[PDB]
Order: structure tokens, then C-alpha cells, then sequence
């Protein structure tokens, strides 16, 4: 199997906060790093100032079940996800969501295969259009096909 994950930290390190994620992602029994695209680098929020939102995408070939999945990531973003200040550590800046696991779907209360949330925004579609151009969701949908549809403006490499 494979699910794609995706990579997001709110930090302004040289890949230091993915690099925590980037050797998790591949450290989840089961699976091992397969793909991974690269690292963008979209705009801040606009009105406020949100930093560069490093998005990337990959390929974990994780046989797992798509719950544990999900609890691995999460607490690889929680467990060695979180930046360190002293004796007062900050929160969790790493984030690894399972935009997709292989070509299934469930959409249940505690898992969703088909990223709810990855088929209608414009930081979490490029980078899995960087190793699934032409990916083809579960469900069936084209993340092309929503790049096409969306038109969502290209990010630039971190």
C-alpha cells in the first residue's frame, strides 16, 4: 500500500522542524519512505502574519491501519513534533496529515482517508502534485483535476 502524507511547520528553520517528521514519517512500522515532494514556501495570511507555511507531500508505504496511521503521524507531531525553548518547550509546530491511504476511502468520526480538507486548498494540492501530478483520489477525484477547476497560485520551494 501508500498513504500520502503531508508536511506543514510554522517555524523558520533549515527543514530542523521537518527533519523531525521527514525520518518519522519513514519510521512508522509497516511502511518506509517511498516518495516525498519538495518543500514550499507560501504567503502569510495576508491581514495578520503568518510565517513561510512550509507545505510538502509524500509517500509513505504505510499497511497500517489508517486510525494507527493517523495516530503515528500525530504523534510523531506531538511526541517529536513540538520546537524546544528552555525549560519551557513550545507547541506543536509539526503537522503530517494522511492526505490519502493507498485507494481506499472512510470518512468515518475518527478516520478520513480522502483529506477532507486537501481537495480544496492551494498549499496541500501543489506538493502532491509534485510526486501525484495525476493522482487519483479514492472517491475518484483528480488532484489536477482540482488544480484545473481551482486554478490555486503555484507556491515557490522553501
Amino acid at each position: 500500500t501508500v498513504a500520502y502524507i503531508a508536511i506543514g511547520s510554522n517555524l523558520a528553520s533549515p527543514l530542523e522542524q521537518v527533519n523531525a517528521a521527514l525520518k518519522a514519517l519513514g519510521d512508522i512500522p509497516e511502511s518506509h519512505i517511498l516518495t516525498v515532494s519538495s518543500f514550499y514556501r507560501t504567503p502569510p495570511l495576508g491581514p495578520q502574519d503568518q510565517p513561510d507555511y512550509l507545505n510538502a507531500a509524500v509517500a509513505l508505504e504505510t499497511s497500517l491501519a489508517p486510525e494507527e496511521l493517523l495516530n503515528h503521524t500525530q504523534r510523531i507531531e506531538l511526541q517529536q513534533g513540538r520546537v524546544r525553548k528552555a525549560e519551557r518547550w513550545g507547541p506543536r509546530t509539526l503537522d503530517l496529515d494522511i492526505m490519502l491511504f493507498g485507494n481506499e476511502v472512510i470518512n468515518t468520526e475518527r478516520l478520513t482517508v480522502p483529506h477532507y480538507d486537501m481537495k480544496n486548498r492551494g498549499f496541500m494540492l501543489w506538493p502532491l502534485f509534485e510526486i501525484a501530478p495525476e493522482l487519483v483520489f479514492p472517491d475518484g477525484e483528480m488532484l489536477r483535476q482540482i488544480l484545473h477547476t481551482r486554478a490555486f497560485d503555484k507556491l515557490n520551494k522553501w
